[PDB]
């Protein structure tokens, strides 16, 4: 039937949609505090909100995945994230931007975004890690396509950022249709391929969801997203204080967005080579190093840059190297399920990151505390993650009582 890298362009639309849904309420931190008497911190409660439930939302939306397919809740969250977005468009008021963009739009979008996750690597059980970097790179990629687009439709005279809203939600509503139209499972039963009693199987949600392992990588996954989202939004912060005019230190951190995007494929790529968790672990240690190293090397546009290009680079990774990770420990068939849960991490530390990292800014002062504690946590996940080696793999005696 259909072309097995179809799901791959597919999971690179979707998660492009949800990247362009995460990336604009930076592009209308101006236009509303022009608007209305709404400050910075006001609008980026519409984005913590949108981090909250889109991260929330993608456990019922592997489970719905699971039990009706995939298919259904991408078109689904298309719809969702299209309403929420273009009712942005109409808004008047704080709380009409929290329910529109936060809910609304956050809902459609943990909808569209793990169903493509826990399908891709289906039709790619060669390389599993590779495929669900293609269902996540868009995320990456949303940025460089919203920031042009909006400012065009912003400045335009005859439009404004409601304008921004209304059309953007329709393209981000088609694209997540079209999406979500051509995506299933392989066929039960044939699994593509060239190449390829005891009787294993995979786990279940319930038994995954019970295994101490999936709670360890849970907390992993908490800590590493915690870090990165506690301390990106100050990197360029740090260079200005460290002396640097703000179009410079700017620039230099501007180099994340290249490696946060490269980073979810390349890494696939090299784990489904030589396997996830060394590479992994190196991944967060370099990460630990980081927080570290940005008091030494953060003073310059070289040095920043390469710290921002490193945090990227780790930051990143984990989105492709976690789903791949919890399918090598349970397998895929429950992936929707199992993945869908361990997001929810990430829902918590999209929430709560970036409000701590302010926090301990403001009452320190300095960069010393968040950064700190970015390390600490970056630390520990590197311990979660090198110490945890695969459950035993499950027996099937239902299966396995079939022969004679
Ligand atoms: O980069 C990603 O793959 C998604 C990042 C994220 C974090 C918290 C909530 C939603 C999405």
């Amino acid at each position: 039937t259909m072309p097995r890298w179809v799901p791959l362009l597919l999971g690179l639309l979707g998660s492009t949609t949800c990247g362009m849904l995460l990336y604009a309420w930076s592009v209308f931190i101006k236009p509303l505090n022009a608007e209305f008497g709404w400050s910075r911190a006001e609008i980026a409660m519409a984005f913590a909100i949108c981090c909250l439930i889109f991260g929330l939302m993608t456990f019922p939306a592997g489970r719905l995945s699971d039990k009706m397919g995939p298919r259904k809740v991408v078109m689904t969250g298309g719809v969702l994230l299209a309403i929420g977005f273009i009712l942005s468009g109409f808004i008047q008021s704080k709380y009409q931007l929290y329910i529109t963009y936060g809910v609304i739009a956050g809902f459609g979008g943990g909808m569209i975004y793990l169903p493509p996750i826990a399908t891709a690597p289906k039709w790619w059980p060669d390389r599993r890690a590779l495929a669900t970097g293609f269902a996540v790179v868009g995320l990456g990629l949303g940025s460089f396509l919203m920031g042009p687009l909006a400012t065009y439709i912003i400045e335009k005279p005859g439009m404004g950022w409601r304008y921004v809203f209304w059309y953007c939600g329709v393209a981000m509503g088609i694209m997540a249709l079209i999406a979500g139209a051509f995506l299933e499972p392989p066929p039960a039963g044939w699994k593509p391929a060239g190449y390829t009693p005891k009787v294993t199987r995979d786990w279940t949600y319930e038994e995954a969801k019970g295994d101490t392992k999936f709670w360890l990588l849970y907390l992993a996954y908490f800590c590493g997203s915690f870090a990165g989202l506690m301390v990106i939004g100050h990197l360029a912060g740090f260079g200005r204080d460290a002396g640097l005019t703000a179009m410079a230190a700017a620039g230099a951190v501007s180099s994340l967005a290249f490696s946060n995007a490269a980073t979810r494929i390349l890494s696939g790529w090299f784990v489904d080579k030589i396997g996830i968790r060394v590479y992994f672990a190196a991944l967060f240690a370099l990460q630990t190093a980081a927080m570290i190293a940005i008091f030494q090397l953060g003073g310059s546009v070289v040095g920043l840059s390469i710290v921002a290009i490193v945090i990227g680079w780790n930051y990143g990774a984990m989105f492709t190297l976690f789903p791949a990770t919890c399918l090598q420990f349970y397998g895929p068939t429950a992936q929707g399920s199992n993945y869908g849960l361990l997001f929810t991490a990430c829902g918590l530390a999209g929430f709560a990151g970036p409000w701590v990292g302010g926090w301990l800014k403001d009452t320190t002062g300095t960069y010393y505390l968040p950064f700190l504690c970015a390390a600490a946590l970056c630390a520990l996940g590197t311990a979660i993650v090198f110490m945890t080696k695969p459950p035993e793999k499950k027996h099937a005696l239902e299966l396995e009582v079939l022969f004679q």
